[PDB]
RNA sequence: GUUCGCGAAGUAACCCUUCGUGGACAUUUGGUCAAUUUGAAACAAUACAGAGAUGAUCAGCAGUUCCCCUGCAUAAGGAUGAACCGUUUUACAAAGAGAUUUA
């Protein structure tokens, strides 16, 4: 376990030291947020992504990946509540809607998307958006 | 304890002493804290590692950090004060070609 313990500890010194110095460079956050996922600890990883939304919330690769780590282990109402916060923050975006729509397809629930497209049409988005509805 | 008044005692031209009493005067200090080993000074010495760039030797001045130290300091010094120079794979598709493959 010390063959493990000191591994995890030494990594969390190196990653934080760099992020300590560079608030930006999201490339590091996602990497380091991925490290804590592969240790099967969701609490730490969620903190990291939540810590990395403060730095920039306009960076969609970060938003998208933090949907993955929720969906991969199948924590539903988190990746569900998250999408409340996700598309209310950046309501214009394209990718964020479709990744919320297409993930609702594989959940087979068409009542959701019925009300989804209600709002997403209420927002008057544009051509390619309406055509999906 | 002082003073006012009263009530008694011995002496008493009513006063001095003595006793018993009513009232007034005066009215809530200090602790965030307990006296040596177990609620946290530091330095020196010893051993190990050695003080930026670059072919090599050097002057430095800044920036960034959930590092500080000497200094009256918003001056200036402290190795250019220190620490940092590592790691990096997905908003991701469009066209075509081969093969497997089912109503
Ligand atoms: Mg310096
Ligand atoms: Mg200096």
């Amino acid at each position: 376990l010390e063959e493990l313990r000191e591994y995890q500890r030494r990594k969390r010194t190196e990653y934080e030291g760099y992020l300590k110095r560079n608030r930006l460079d999201m490339g590091q956050w996602i990497r380091y947020a991925q490290f804590e996922i592969e240790q099967h600890d969701m609490r730490r990883a969620r903190s990291i992504f939540e810590r990395a939304l403060l730095v920039d919330s306009s960076f969609i690769p970060l938003w998208i990946r933090y949907i993955d780590a929720e969906l991969k282990v199948k924590c539903i109402n988190h990746a569900r509540n998250l999408m409340n916060r996700a598309i209310s923050t950046l309501p214009r975006v394209d990718k964020l809607w479709y990744k919320y729509l297409i993930v609702e397809e594989s959940l087979n629930n068409v009542e959701i998307v019925r009300s989804l497209y209600t709002k997403w049409c209420s927002l008057e988005p544009g051509v390619n958006a309406w055509n999906s509805f």
